[PDB]
């Protein structure tokens, strides 16, 4: 039960490395998972629902990793603390590039994919703004822009720049340089007067 | 000749304020431009080509405005100089939100729209990096990140953040706050040690 479902998910993630969702059929997912077409429809209403679940799992993996960090501060300087946090997203989405690229494309068409992304982006921006606020309250960061507006632009920068790097878009920061590039802009814009 | 073409372009831009390209027909564009369907096909091969031309005009308007600025430096401080430059894009794309949103959606499907965007982004990043390099050569900015990598992330930040603000996405920086938000992050990341 959970086995056939996992099989369908694993097939979809494998097939998405090679072609987009449009070029993958329900019959394709069923065949890869070793089931018939009506059996597929018993676990998922559509191939698009399969992508939704894959993206949901990726998003929650990142969110849980970030929650772990939040409850277990690394013992290091401020620059390293922001790096560890951005690194959650570099590693989690960068470990699932095909789901990330397909999930990105699906935002234009799927209201469920758009709302899932939007919900978690609001959560990650709120967390970012809360940490900035904490840093200002402690006297470590200057009161410049509204924390929440700053947090919004920096998280949108990371969304676009990470996902261009993973897709090898032209232009993009090389994937081996993107973490350092992002950490620099976050630290200078959060702490710079 | 140029009149019927302009009429088709003006109709497409008006209709795109209300619905996406998918919900607009060649018959719709022809009717709005006061021509028949085969007459339309004489000026444009497809509705998608109409969007390509609209986006091409918007992109070149911005590029030309930025080239004007480049040849006519505003007499003001560094923070204001970057603001005037980002403002080219805030004003040009923000004056054409329907074309901007439709052009964005079309990158996923149209190789011509994807290549047009990519060509100009490479040009604007190269210009950004050249100005950063000039500022370092003069001793006004510190040698921190590779100028071109920094320029790439900052232009990708502006792409995503401006276009979220114009579309009223959730999350987004309000359009009345986005210019100041972006200028802050550019100046602190370019000049911050
Ligand atoms: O790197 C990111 N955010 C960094 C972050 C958020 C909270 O703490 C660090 N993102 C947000 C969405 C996709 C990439
Ligand atoms: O604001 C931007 N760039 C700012 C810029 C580029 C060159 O000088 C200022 N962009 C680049 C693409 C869409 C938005």
């Amino acid at each position: 039960g959970d086995d056939r479902e996992l099989a369908i998910l694993a097939t979809a993630e494998n097939l998405l490395e090679d072609r987009p969702l449009a070029d993958i059929s329900v019959d394709d997912l069923a065949k890869g998972a070793g089931i018939s077409r009506p059996t597929f429809y018993f676990y998922f209403p559509s191939k698009e629902a399969v992508l939704l679940t894959l993206l949901d799992r990726v998003v929650n993996q990142a969110d849980m990793a970030l929650q772990t960090l939040a409850e277990n501060p690394a013992d290091t300087d401020r620059e390293n603390m922001w790096r560890t946090g951005i690194n959650v997203f570099f590693e989690t989405f960068g470990s699932h590039k095909a789901v990330t690229r397909a999930g990105q494309a699906a935002r234009a068409t799927s209201v469920e994919v758009a709302e899932l992304w939007s919900t978690f982006m609001q959560k990650w921006i709120a967390y970012t703004a809360a940490v900035i606020d904490a840093e200002r309250d402690r006297g470590a960061a200057p009161r410049t822009l509204p924390a929440h507006e700053l947090a919004t632009a920096l998280n949108l920068m990371n969304e676009r720049t990470l996902f261009a790097s993973f897709a090898g878009e032209q232009p993009s920061v090389p994937e081996a340089r993107v973490l350092d590039t992002l950490v620099h802009i976050w630290v200078t814009s959060i702490y710079g007067e």
